[PDB]
């Protein structure tokens, strides 16, 4: 469960957040294939509620009505011409597999829905699954008002409903059944592995028993004896009883820390510097590196109402962003993923957000296609961080220097560092308030060198900056404070 599944030599993933499985399957081919990704995480496959108030939000989609794969982001036929497409060309799918819960108890009865299955909330009636009232923890849940109400209290938070949300009784074999039923249609179909979503709110001997009735991955595709990959969505930041490593034996786990403190440190906030990241990683007290799927931002905490906060760096606040993803894809620490976002009319009240429900580009709930600009960017309000050249780049950065040691680190005391990928690649980064211009081990071999994050290296030629590196493996680097990105990046496949 530990083992993405991807292509040799491809290292990161891309949430392709709220995309519809025919613009996916079409990224698949023309991007992520020769741009070298691994692979896409996809929002939730199987039918949610429609929930028109607000109008169509993203979180809807994190309300089950069912396990048929009718949702707004196409129905199984498309979902599987996707699955099957982007497989061909070597990039995995991971499904977002939201298992924990059905939809909120105090949704109204009826057809809306997003496949019109019938589902009432009030009466615990799922009839396309089909579930019932023997299906949920009604009965076990032992808190005043059903829901979770305290974090200290292990058991509730397993046993309790989230928000409100009706909780599954997964000790039953039977719903157990119903949801490997699900996740092995998925397998079947050819998904690589799965994020299994509020995996905090789930025993990990429930997960344990629901894993322990998938199927192998498809044999079409991948090596006989494959098991899906498995991360699970655990926010930790420590001081409670339940711990990520409780997770450990299915599989990897969400670093929600990886995201908070290096936000926090390219911020400079609380007193934090770049030269505090030699030690990044387990020094930090994070899970360790093979159990770790790592991130700046993701799909909730990117509206800053999650963990931690306000010091999340995301698209809006792109050149931070830039820096932060590049330091996170150079260094060995985890398992990638990058993030890809809609614009939404972000309005900020009494520091809140008002619009961070607001769901995925649409024309009266219809989601719109991603289209692509003559420059690659997109449009209709897709922001495709992943397609921005030095997030890209930097994407293909961590495929070529992929095994190699974190070595060569420099640090001026403040905000200025530096470090090398075996004899592979190197990276710098300017945090600081005053230029850098300094001559550095980098550990490549000599030759002239095509910096990745300003340009690109095509047809002998580098359409930025050129890094030339002597026999000794010494480069001068010039970064002002006040350039447009304050990092360099350079690889064995960017050299001329
Ligand atoms: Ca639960
Ligand atoms: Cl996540």
């Amino acid at each position: 469960q530990y083992s993405p599944n991807t292509q040799q030599g491809r290292t990161s993933i891309v949430h392709l957040f709220e995309w519809r499985w025919v613009d996916i399957a079409l990224e698949c081919e023309r991007y992520l294939a020769p741009k070298g990704f691994g692979g896409v995480q996809v929002s939730p496959p199987n039918e949610n509620v429609a929930i028109y108030n607000p109008f169509r939000p993203w979180w809807e989609r994190y309300q089950p009505v069912s396990y048929k794969l009718c949702t707004r982001s196409g129905n199984e036929d498309e979902f599987r011409n996707m699955v099957t497409r982007c497989n061909n060309v070597g990039v995995r799918i991971y499904v977002d597999a939201v298992i924990n819960h059905m939809c909120g108890n105090a949704v109204s009865a009826g057809t809306s829905s997003t496949c019109g299955s019938y589902f009432n909330p009030g009466s615990r009636d799922f009839p396309a699954v089909p579930y019932s009232g023997w299906d949920f923890n009604d009965g076990k849940c032992k808190t005043g008002s059903g829901d979770i109400e305290n974090y200290n209290d292990a058991t509730q938070v397993r046993d309790c409903r989230l928000t409100g949300l009706l909780d599954l009784a997964l000790e039953k074999d039977y719903v157990r059944s119903k949801i490997a039923e699900y996740m092995n249609h998925l397998i079947d179909i050819g998904v690589a592995g799965f994020r299994l979503d509020a995996s905090k709110h789930m025993w990990p001997g429930d997960i344990k028993a629901i894993l322990d009735k998938l199927h192998n991955l498809n044999s079409n595709w991948f090596p006989a004896g494959s098991k899906p990959f498995i991360y699970q969505e655990v926010i930790d930041l420590g001081g409670e009883p339940i711990k990520s490593s409780d997770y450990f034996g299915n599989g990897r786990v969400t670093e929600f820390k990886y995201g908070a403190k290096l936000g926090t440190v390219i911020r400079k906030w609380n007193g934090e510097k770049m030269s505090y990241l030699k030690n990044w990683g387990e020094g930090w007290g994070f899970v360790p590196s093979d159990r770790a799927l790592v991130f700046v931002d993701n799909h909730d905490n990117q509206r800053g109402h999650g963990a931690g906060g306000a010091s999340i760096l995301t698209f809006w606040d792109a050149r931070l962003y830039k820096m932060a993803v590049g330091f996170m894809l150079a260094h060995p620490y985890g398992f990638t993923r990058v993030m890809s976002s809609y614009r939404w009319p972000r309005q900020f009240q009494n520091g809140n957000d008002v619009n961070d429900w607001v769901g995925p580009p649409n024309n009266n709930g219809v989601i719109k296609e991603v289209t692509i600009n003559p420059d690659t960017t997109c449009g209709n309000d897709w922001v495709c961080e992943h397609r921005w050249r030095q997030i890209r780049n930097m994407v293909i950065f961590r495929n070529v220097v992929d095994g190699q040691p974190f070595t060569n680190w420099y640090d001026n005391g403040s905000n200025q560092v530096a470090f090398g990928r075996g004899n592979r690649g190197f990276i710098v980064f300017n945090n600081d308030d005053w230029s850098f211009s300094l001559t550095l081990q980098t550990g490549l071999p000599a030759g002239t060198y095509c910096d990745v994050i300003s340009g690109d290296k095509i047809n002998g030629n580098c359409t930025g900056i050129k890094i030339y590196v002597s026999d000794d493996g010494k480069a001068h680097f010039s970064i002002s404070n006040s350039a447009e990105d304050p990092f360099i990046a350079i690889h064995a496949e960017s050299k001329l």
